[PDB]
């Protein structure tokens, strides 16, 4: 089997991408944030505290003839941005882009943190990291991909995120028309539960490539590119007037600037992030200070190849017995 679904930016900045997901019978379609940095499929629901729902579409398990309470199971998750959610668990039929999994754990939120409530466009998350990170207790549950894998034509999914435009998540096949050149594959460590890999270096604009190992994670659920402070300083030094602002929370730059590209290495291959992808717009409405899309990871503990990086590439998440990642230009 295969599946293919379009993923759509939630706003004009590509802050996140939503993909329609069918849950239950008859189908209830929710728009979920596919997140290769986490491993829970959780949704706003009829159980979510009413004051914490503000415009999201909810899953109502009592209206699904295939829903079953997973007795005794609870979940609770905290994300790297400080947001969180928790609740109970149903199993139900879940379909993405024509690919159907029966008995998928659907984690129904009883509580969500304010950042979720305040984002009416995201109805939940669909985790695509390794199932070892799933938070369901006392019986850990498998991700959608883990449940689907054995049925897929090939045990892979691909992320093809658009810049200010829709893109595609495919399951079970590699669309050879969706990228240019060849796909360069690179080793993955699953020891932290992430799609963790090592970039071979970077360049700023037309500058020389610096060969240096940068360990990080491929994370579709993170907006920006978070890299070591040395790398980030080297990038922003090429933008007149750019500076790190403690009050804003990162590097800002004059909105009048033209940003240089940023290149990262994948083995001997190179992925070029155009400068425009690094512009996240005014820090507040009407400001002439703009927020940068490359930020320091120093306070995180891990480097994160988020959407800024991934949307410059066609990315293969190869879930074979020994997982690997592939990157191609497009």
């Amino acid at each position: 089997s295969t599946g293919s679904a379009t993923t759509t930016p939630i706003d004009s900045l590509d802050d996140a991408y939503i993909t329609p997901v069918q849950i239950g019978t008859p189908a209830q379609t929710l728009n979920l944030d596919f997140d290769t940095g986490s491993s829970d499929l959780w949704v706003f629901s009829s159980e979510t505290t009413a004051s914490e729902v503000d415009g999201q579409t909810i899953y109502t398990p009592s209206k699904s003839t295939t829903a079953k309470l997973l007795s005794g199971a609870t979940w609770s998750i905290s994300y790297g941005d400080g947001s969180s959610s928790s609740g109970d668990v149903y199993t139900d039929t879940v379909s993405v882009g024509g690919l159907t999994v029966t008995g998928q754990a659907v984690e129904s939120a009883k509580k969500v943190s304010s950042s979720f409530t305040e984002d009416s466009t995201i109805d939940g998350l669909l985790g695509l990291a390794f199932s070892t990170l799933n938070t369901v207790s006392p019986t850990q549950q498998k991700t959608f991909f883990d449940n689907a894998k054995a049925s897929l034509d090939s045990p892979v999914f691909t992320a093809d995120l658009g810049y200010h435009a829709p893109g595609t998540y495919n399951f079970g096949f590699i669309d050879t028309t969706a990228y240019t050149g060849s796909i360069t594959y690179t080793a993955v460590s699953t020891k932290q539960g992430f799609w963790e890999w090592t970039s071979t270096g970077y360049a700023v604009g037309s500058g020389t490539f610096k060969s240096t190992s940068i360990d990080g994670i491929a994370d579709t659920g993170t907006t920006l590119l978070y890299l070591p402070a040395t790398v980030v300083s080297a990038y922003w030094a090429q933008v007149s007037g750019a500076k790190s602002s403690s009050s804003v929370g990162g590097y800002v730059f004059p909105c009048s600037a033209t940003l240089p590209s940023f290149t990262f290495g994948v083995g001997s291959a190179r992925i070029v992030i155009p400068g425009d992808y690094i512009d996240f717009g005014p820090i507040s409405t009407g400001s002439s200070s703009c927020f940068g899309g490359i930020q320091s990871s120093a306070g995180i503990g891990i480097n994160i190849f988020g959407d800024v990086a991934l949307k410059a590439a066609f990315v293969v998440f190869n879930g074979a017995t020994t997982p690997t990642l592939g990157f191609a230009s497009k």
